[PDB]
C-alpha cells in the first residue's frame, strides 16, 4: 500500500513533494538513488533502471501509487493534491494555482542554472542584483492572504515555500525586506503535520542540489 | 468583450494558445509586441507596458479575460480549457494531462536551449542523436489512443502537437518511424476548426522563435 517516491538522496525536486505528503498523513517510502563522488558523479544507480519501472516519461522524482506511476514534480504534487481538496476550489484560486505552479519551477529552475554551471561566482551577482524583484513579485502577489492561492492552503504553498527557503539559504537576508514572506514560512513551518515532521529523522533539508553542483552540493 | 492575447509577432509559445482558442471558437484579439533586432533587440513596447497591465508576474505570453489577467502560457491554456471541459474527467485523464503539460513544456524548453545557444551548430548533433528515443516516449504512451488523456481531445493534445511539428520542422524525417504519431498530426489538424483556421489569414506558423534565437529566427 504505501506509495513510493523515487529520488536522489537529496533535498533538489522532491522537497515540496516530501513535505505535501507528511502534510496529508500520505503512508510512502522512498526509494533512494545516490549520486557517485567526484570526479565521475556516476548516476549508473538511476540510468540503468530509469527503463526498467514501467514510467511513462522516465525522470527523477517519481511516484508510485498502485497502478499510478507519475513523473514531473508539479504533476505528482496535483495528484496527491486531489486526495485531500488542496487544488483550489472558486475559479480565482485556480488560477492562482496554475500561475505559481509554473512560476516557482522557473524560478527555481533560474536558480538551478546558476547553481549547476562553473562560471556561479561570476554568473552570482547579477543573480542577487535580479532577486529582491523576484521576491517582492511573490511578496505583492500573496499581500495579505494567509495562503497564496487565498485564505486556504494549497499545494503551490509547498512550492513557493521551497523556493522562498532555498534562497534564505542561497542569500540569508533576501527576505529581511519582506516581512509577509517571513510571516509566510513562520505559518507554514508551525503547521502541525510539517512541524513534526521537520523535527524527525526523515528530514532531508541538505544538500540542496546533486553532487555535480558547483552551488548546493554538500 | 474578446479576450486579449499578448505576445511577440512569432509563433513561439503562443501557438498551442492560439490553436486552442481557435479550435474552442473563443472570441479573441490578439496584441502584438515587435522586438529589435540584434545585437539590442528592442523590447521597449513591451517594457513600455509590462508593469501597467495587471498581471502578476509581468511575461509573455498574456491573457486579459475582463477581471482575470493570467501568464504562463500552460496557465493560460488551463483557463482556456476549463470553460469547454478540456482538462480530463476521470483521474486517470487527470494524471496524463498533468504528465504531459509539464513533459511538453520540458521538451519545448530543451529545443528552446539549443536553438537559443550561440553554440548551437556544435550541439545539433547530439541533440538530434537524442531525438528518436524522446519522440518514441510520445509514440508510446499514446498507443493506439485517439488523444493523448484517452478517448476524448483535452487541451494537451494541443501542446504535443505543437512540440511535434516544431521537431518535424526542425528535422522533417524524425516521425517516419512513429505512424502513430504521424496519424495523431493528421487527426489534430483535420479537426474542422483547425483546418479552417490553418487555411485563414490569421495562421502563423513561423518564425518559430523570438529573433534571439539562432536557429528560427526567421
Ligand atoms: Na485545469
Amino acid at each position: 500500500m504505501p506509495m513510493i517516491l523515487g529520488y536522489w538522496d537529496i533535498r533538489g525536486l522532491a522537497h515540496a513533494i516530501r513535505l505535501l505528503l507528511e502534510y496529508t498523513d500520505s503512508s510512502y517510502e522512498e526509494k533512494k538513488y545516490t549520486m557517485g563522488d567526484a570526479p565521475d558523479y556516476d548516476r549508473s544507480q538511476w540510468l540503468n533502471e530509469k527503463f526498467k519501472l514501467g514510467l511513462d516519461f522516465p525522470n527523477l522524482p517519481y511516484l508510485i501509487d498502485g497502478a499510478h506511476k507519475i513523473t514531473q514534480s508539479n504533476a505528482i504534487l496535483c495528484y496527491i493534491a486531489r486526495k485531500h481538496n488542496l487544488c483550489g476550489e472558486t475559479e480565482e484560486e485556480k488560477i492562482r494555482v496554475d500561475i505559481l505552479e509554473n512560476q516557482t519551477m522557473d524560478n527555481h529552475m533560474q536558480l538551478g542554472m546558476i547553481c549547476y554551471n562553473p562560471e556561479f561566482e561570476k554568473l552570482k551577482p547579477k543573480y542577487l542584483e535580479e532577486l529582491p524583484e523576484k521576491l517582492k513579485l511573490y511578496s505583492e502577489f500573496l499581500g495579505k492572504r494567509p495562503w497564496f492561492a487565498g485564505n486556504k492552503i494549497t499545494f503551490v504553498d509547498f512550492l513557493v515555500y521551497d523556493v522562498l527557503d532555498l534562497h534564505r539559504i542561497f542569500e540569508p537576508k533576501c527576505l529581511d525586506a519582506f516581512p509577509n514572506l517571513k510571516d509566510f514560512i513562520s505559518r507554514f513551518e508551525g503547521l502541525e503535520k510539517i512541524s513534526a515532521y521537520m523535527k524527525s529523522s526523515r528530514f532531508l533539508p541538505r544538500p540542496v542540489f546533486s553532487k555535480m553542483a558547483v552551488w548546493g552540493n554538500k
